[PDB]
RNA sequence: UUGAUGUCACGGAACAGGAACUUGAACAACAUCGUUAC
């Protein structure tokens, strides 16, 4: 959990409501340096929360 | 022609059963072709 220098934090899988959604995930998380995803209304995040999304951070277009 | 906080589809052998089989001495003798004459 260590991309060049800052640490990692384990990321958010869990939604509220599952109207949307089309599938939900069955493959049980790699886990690694157990800590809480805990800001929900931030201003820093972990590099693999700027990866996620949480208009567009990263938006990926068709091929 | 997708929407985002959640896709084990490399998560799944086009697989399993059905005799190209059955019957047959490489052997042998009587003709062929039509009209002539009162």
């Amino acid at each position: 959990g260590k991309i060049s220098e800052k640490t990692c934090c384990p990321g958010k899988f869990d939604t509220e409501d599952k109207d949307r959604l089309l599938q939900l995930r069955q493959r049980s998380t790699l886990r690694w340096t157990d800590k809480n995803p805990c800001p929900d209304n931030a201003e820093t995040y972990c590099p693999f929360c700027e990866l996620l999304g949480r208009r567009f951070r990263i938006h990926f277009g068709n091929l």
